[PDB]
């Protein structure tokens, strides 16, 4: 795993695991909260943090429509994965800014949502997971569904016992969040988690 092995690129087994972000894959081939680099070619690398799944057949992977959306993949073809590990001294995330919007225009409300609610299922639901800039995903708050687009990603400081940008991170429990609805959206947000 660490020298990087070929798989191939499967679907999401639940809707439950969809809306994780994670790559799903066979408990005989990983552990769940290791992270990996997938290369389509030698131009194309991305980074998914893993959650094993007993459905998935060994010497797959599986991805949600998102994810194959963002980083190019078909199902069926064949990618290389390896092993990744972040430099937490110099990776994990203080701060993230977050484009978002109604994922489905039939759903469209002018109804408010809490930013700073927001903020915190979010860290909640995505702790201790790899996130990079111009990544897209969903995120479910309050059994709505919305899109999210990372577009900027800030290094935190060091602990008190002892700002860069990064293009790649990992979010942890004390990363900060901050959201901006796209361009001509008519979400209505709320709250001091926004900009």
């Amino acid at each position: 795993n660490m020298a990087g092995r070929s798989m191939q690129a499967a679907r999401c087994p639940t809707d439950e695991l969809s809306l994780s972000n994670c790559a799903v894959v066979s408990e005989k081939d990983y552990q769940s909260g290791q992270h990996v680099i997938v290369r389509t070619s030698p131009n194309h690398k991305y980074i998914f943090t893993l959650r094993t799944h007993p459905s998935v057949v060994p010497g797959s992977v599986a991805f949600s429509l998102p994810q194959r959306k963002w980083a190019g993949l078909s199902i069926g073809q064949e990618i290389e994965v390896a092993l990744y590990s972040f430099d937490k001294a110099k990776q994990c995330i203080g701060t993230m800014t977050i484009e978002i919007d109604f994922l489905q225009k039939k759903n469209i409300d002018s109804n408010p949502y809490d930013t700073d609610k927001m903020a915190a299922e979010f860290i909640q639901q995505f702790n201790n997971q790899a996130f990079s800039v111009g990544q897209q995903l969903v995120f479910s708050f309050n059994d709505k569904l919305f899109g999210l687009l990372v577009k900027d990603i800030e290094a935190m400081d060091p602990s008190i016992l002892k700002r860069q940008k990064i293009e790649v991170g990992l979010v942890v429990g004390n990363s900060q969040v901050a959201f901006e609805k796209a361009e001509n959206s008519s979400l209505n947000l709320i709250g001091k988690a926004k900009t």
